[PDB]
């Protein structure tokens, strides 16, 4: 699993510990160990949602498997729950994309998972 | 609908105005409310287009539907238009992603748009 | 083929001739002409690969064609030797994303490539 928020909140205001939470809850969400995830969060941006520059975030999951209709609606709770709490951004204000991998196509240490 | 574009031309070349303009310019392409357009402009970025340094953009439009062959050309006249008229980067060196997203991997508000 | 590295590597590491370099590698590793070839690296990110903030990257390739199981599994050898070599990243901390783009949902100059 890759996850990637993409927000215009300060760097300042990302408590210290975020990577580390998102890594522990994505594991526990997909079921995956820690060592397979990764994690990237890109605040300062320049962003709009619906029109207004208040507080925001675009975001991606990607994963081998593990994505599906009740599972992204249960990651999507888990994640705008994270970025509330600890971004202070409205979950009315994230959109996260959710994409199946498949295994041929992901890439890691000179071979790819196919 | 989302769109992200990238470029190597730096911040201060960004008019005041432009993160509305797009959301206002797709809104009316897409033909959907502003309150669900979502716009992220990432400018001051280490790029190469046909192996030259010379102001480029590589972007992406994801949306749930309204993708496909005859409205990805009006786009892109449009998309182009802007990026050349606001930020001096030929049409020539953009390249732009179009993404039909299903609505069961497209998260909102704790849930997904399902 | 549009090809981006994310990485926390600093800006500073980040050696003078790699977009170039990249470029070249990817023209002959595709065979598409570097006139073609759109490279976009984006250091000093805040990001942990298996719950580390090890030297990492994420990153993308995307292209019209030559993407499939055995050529996938080539560009990863390709790639993470040059991000190893060039960024000191470990492979095992590289994960690549391979897309096969539809002409159709590729814009550029002004319209699309089918
Ligand atoms: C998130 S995208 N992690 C990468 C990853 C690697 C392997 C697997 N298992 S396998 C080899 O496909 O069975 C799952 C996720
Ligand atoms: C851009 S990705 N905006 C979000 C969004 C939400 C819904 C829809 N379409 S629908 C028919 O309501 O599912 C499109 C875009
Ligand atoms: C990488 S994604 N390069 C873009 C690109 C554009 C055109 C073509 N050829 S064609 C026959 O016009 O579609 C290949 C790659």
């Amino acid at each position: 699993p890759m996850f990637i928020v993409n927000t215009n909140v300060p760097r300042a205001s990302v408590p210290d510990g975020f990577l580390s939470e998102l890594t522990q809850q994505l594991a526990q969400a997909t079921g995956k160990p820690p060592q397979y995830i990764a994690v990237h969060v890109v605040p300062d941006q320049l962003m709009a949602f619906g029109g207004s520059s208040e507080p925001c975030a675009l975001c991606s999951l990607h994963s081998i498997g593990k994505i599906g209709g009740a599972q992204n609606r249960s990651y999507s709770k888990l994640l705008c729950g994270l970025l509330a709490e600890r971004l202070r951004i409205s979950p009315d204000r994230v959109y996260i994309n959710y994409y199946d991998m498949n295994a041929a196509n992901v890439g890691w240490n000179n071979s790819t998972f196919a």
